[PDB]
């Protein structure tokens, strides 16, 4: 089926996105932000729906998305949260455009 080849394009990226390839810029990414441990005392009465890549890989593995669009609204919701939280010059900004990078010119390349 067209929603399933779409999913595994989905994954494919996940997958890529997890990888040593991108490790450098990807890691904050990796599991939920821990703001206590950061100190970041405001960051849940600024972001009210937060997202990371070990719910999205949680979310893929337990077939949760039913779409590729279900997936990339996460995935964009997760930068988005960072755009919305970090001064725009902070290096967390920058490692968030670099990984959106991959993620949009790949997920352009969806199956049709
Ligand atoms: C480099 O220091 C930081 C790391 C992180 C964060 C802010 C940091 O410095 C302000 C939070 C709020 C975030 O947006 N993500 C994506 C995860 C970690």
């Amino acid at each position: 089926g067209k929603l399933s080849e779409q999913l595994k394009h989905c994954n494919g990226i996940l997958k890529e996105l997890l990888s040593k390839k991108h490790a450098a810029y990807a890691w904050p990414f990796y599991k939920p932000v821990d703001a206590s441990a950061l100190g970041l005392h405001d960051y849940h009465d600024i972001i009210k729906h937060p997202m990371d890549l070990s719910t999205v890989k949680r979310k893929m593995e337990n077939r949760d998305y039913r779409d590729a669009q279900e997936f990339a609204a996460d995935v964009r919701l997760m930068f988005s949260n960072c755009y919305k939280y970090n001064p725009p010059d902070h290096d967390v900004v920058a490692m968030a455009r670099k990984l959106q990078d991959v993620f949009e010119f790949r997920y352009a390349k969806m199956p049709d």
